[PDB]
């Protein structure tokens, strides 16, 4: 059973993680490190040496897919398929796989309560210059309401505003928010008992981030990439279960009616979100392992760590996508087009228009592409997670006004600030197949093909040749 | 449990008139019908054909009821619980083999059945209800379909199957995975109203149209091994025709008048030979016609709609009612009532009718509008699109879509424009003025009068 630090032990082993020496401040300089390892596809990041502290701060875990598929145990990305697959039969009786619960546990080696919590003496990191204070940004967030007994899980932003205070910033439809508002219904007055888990293993951490339903613990997911149940123990004041092997974890609850103003912080898209209302947590005990580590991580303009994950996670739905349009050889969201924003599409196009019938497909099928306001469509000699093959594609293959559809008042997301008004905006295809007889009445070109005889001569000879060494 | 069962049944409940006059099959028995539908008739069995012995059924399906019927039901609405298992999907009933008596070989000769001349430009006889079987190289699946045959010999029939159907891919397959050799095929004709209907209804490619058939009935599918192939035919159909096709031999087909109500122009498809017939001692020779709609075909796609709108709401359970007119061909136009939810809400039902079933990959307009409106009542639908919408803002234009190749008026063969229209209350979002209050009756005043109607007598 394979903790954080056994995750951490693979990683060094295998080139993809780096132990920082230096002194570096958790006041913008992590992000800045991270940021420039992330967009050059390096390894994840040990900084034992923070400014100010003594507990090492790790981030950048998830900053590349190889990653991502290491921490469910895989080689590659597609052992989510399998799990699309899994979410789509129910709309299986051993996903009702429980939690192992340990009596004692590493994440409760050290603990300290009441008055003698202080978040600050965790280094908790300011991500951009105007953020409004330093912020918990790989939380999970464990949570139950009062009619079932599922425990959710989420990741939920979390800004510091005193030596025990955090606000808990869940948007309204998450389990954990949804919990707090049936509590409340359900029990005027009482404080609801909330913990959050600091540096997980792997398998929970993931699950987490699955989209699964209100009605299952993703605690029971992360079983299910594991291939074991997971491994939790009882919280010390309260009934909620946390990862053993954790390295922090915070307890305590929330006042019914205490709020605070949250951010600004810089979010996702690359802007400042502005000011509002959140519950303010209240954290009655901070336990922790011998010789802790912080698991931290930020984000921003794209690409970042959560845009990564994302782009892992977007596998759940490649196999819906094409169980209803067989044609589609790939679907792929960018993370540099906040995640969601931007489609390409790769078919085997079978007739004259299907570049059209695919964008409306992705338009209309699911909810999760809806709000997609670009997609390129293209042939399956392209790959559709290079650039310069997509561009090469757009630029040789379309016409512009011939090949760009365009539709009007159309259902954005309300937050997007570049429509014209907010919830309603236009959307864009752009058709980079090869055009066929009846698209155009020219001499389509004949792509360049390399002779395969002359390739597997040159493999042959290539490290005798010894141009590099 | 046969067609001949099935003819009793709706005599017993005057759905079925025998006609003794003589009547020609061509182009009499098409006027007859065409009366007979327009006017929601009976099904027509005509017991004496101008130069024939063969009875002439044709109109079986004219009407929602008898195509109800013919899947044991009692009602037209029953067609939605076959949507409903129509749809089981995603993952993690086979026939009944065993009749027709008499049989030929050299001396086969199509000219002696009552086969239909539709229209007067119709460039000859043509076959309408045949049930044409086919296998694929690559999987066991028996397709079941319905493709046009023109008589162009003693025994030779066109085949005329558009190249999406199963026959057409069977055979293309075919040829490819065995260079030169015959392609067998059979062509049954007058089977059980289950199978008949089974084999239009579009399920997926993957299924045998024997195994849905079964559904519907509540039993296995009974059937036959053909004599001269390894395909199998239903046991209790009143003729069967089986040959082969040899590759590369093809025949100019039409012109035909169409579900359109427009003649194809003349076009290639392959040759059908017939080696063997055979029938029942007393068969009955089961035809039709396709013209300008209304038509048995398109009563037909009618009462399969109602299959069509569970598996869209499913997927779209915002959808509260989806409808495709008759007079629009068919498939060419559609009619949505949903439960708008949120500002430009329509795009994305349009959006999802152009794209989710290939039925409807070629629909180029669709009227999409709010839950008070009934889609099959133009006076709703017009009442809707006139008070509802602003032409340029609400109307949603897309070129260069797939469209049929037989379709015309696209400017292009294959590639043409879809239309749809907004026509839903609009939102704040949508529009900046003061949208209006619809005129709501009260109820109490409706049932007051509702019970004092007979007393007033005014008729
Ligand atoms: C992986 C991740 C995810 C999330 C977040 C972050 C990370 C690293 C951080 C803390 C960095 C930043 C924000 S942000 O992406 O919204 O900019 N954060 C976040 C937030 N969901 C949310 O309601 N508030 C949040 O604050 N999300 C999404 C959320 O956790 C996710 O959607 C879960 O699947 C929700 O689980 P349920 O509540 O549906 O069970
Ligand atoms: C009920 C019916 C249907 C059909 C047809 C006819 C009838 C009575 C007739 C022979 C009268 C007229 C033509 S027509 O509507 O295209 O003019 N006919 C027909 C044709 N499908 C086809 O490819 N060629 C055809 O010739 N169709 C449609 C096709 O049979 C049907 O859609 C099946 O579900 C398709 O079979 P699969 O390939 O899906 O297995
Ligand atoms: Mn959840
Ligand atoms: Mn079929
Ligand atoms: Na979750
Ligand atoms: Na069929």
């Amino acid at each position: 059973y394979n903790d954080l630090r056994d995750f951490l032990t693979l990683l060094e082993q295998q080139g993809e993680l780096k132990r920082i020496t230096l002194p570096v401040d958790p006041h913008l300089e992590i992000t800045e490190i991270a940021d420039r390892t992330l967009r050059a596809g390096g390894p994840a990041l040990l900084f034992e040496n923070p400014k100010g502290y003594s507990m090492p701060v790790l981030c950048n875990l998830f900053g590349t897919p190889k990653r991502v598929a290491m921490g469910m145990g895989q080689e590659d990305v597609s052992a989510l398929r399998e799990v699309g697959k899994l979410l789509a039969f129910l709309k299986k009786q051993v996903l009702n796989m429980p939690t192992k619960r340990l009596r004692g546990a590493p994440c409760q080696q050290k603990i300290v309560s009441g008055d003698d919590v202080d978040l600050n003496r965790i280094p908790i990191m300011t991500c951009w210059p105007e953020d409004a204070a330093p912020l918990i940004t790989w939380g999970l967030t464990v949570t139950r309401g009062p009619h079932k007994e599922r425990q959710n899980l989420g990741i939920y932003r979390q800004q510091l505003i005193g030596k025990n205070k955090l606000i808990m910033r869940w948007l309204s439809h998450r389990g954990g928010a949804l919990d707090y508002q049936e509590w409340c219904a359900a029990h005027p007055g009482e404080r609801f008992p909330v913990s959050v888990a600091l540096g997980a293993d792997p398998a929970t951490i993931l699950g987490a981030v699955t989209p699964v339903p209100d009605t299952l613990s993703e605690y029971a997911f992360a079983g299910l990439l594991r291939g074991t149940k997971t491994e939790v123990v009882k919280c010390i004041s309260n009934d909620l279960e946390v990862p053993a092997s954790a390295e922090i974890v915070l307890e305590g609850y929330i006042e019914q009616g205490e709020t605070a103003p949250e951010g600004p912080y810089g979010d996702h898209t690359g802007y400042y979100n502005e000011v509002d209302s959140f519950p303010v947590f209240t954290v009655t005990h901070i336990t922790q392992r011998e010789d802790a580590i912080y698991h931290s991580t930020y984000t921003g303009r794209p690409p970042d760590e959560p845009a990564v994950l994302g782009v892992a996670l977007n596998e759940v739905f490649v196999p819906i996508l094409q169980k209803q349009f067989p044609e589609i050889v790939d679907f792929y969201l960018p993370p540099e087009g906040c995640s969601y924003r931007l489609a390409v599409v790769t078919i085997k196009k079978q007739y004259a228009g299907h570049a059209k019938r695919v964008m409306m497909g992705v338009w209309s099928f699911l909810r999760q592409f809806m709000y997609t306001k670009f997609v390129i469509v293209c042939d399956d000699d392209v790959n559709a997670r290079d650039w310069n093959d997509v561009i090469w594609a757009i630029t040789t293959r379309m016409d512009p006004a011939r090949d760009t559809v365009l539709v009007e008042n159309t259902p954005i997301d309300y937050l997007d600030f570049a429509s014209p008004v907010s919830g309603l905006g236009s959307k864009m295809g752009l058709d980079a197949t090869n055009k066929w007889p009846g698209e155009t009445q020219r001499e389509w070109g004949r792509p360049i093909k390399k002779d395969p005889d002359v390739v597997a001569h040159i493999d042959a000879i290539w490290d005798e040749l010894a141009i590099f060494n």
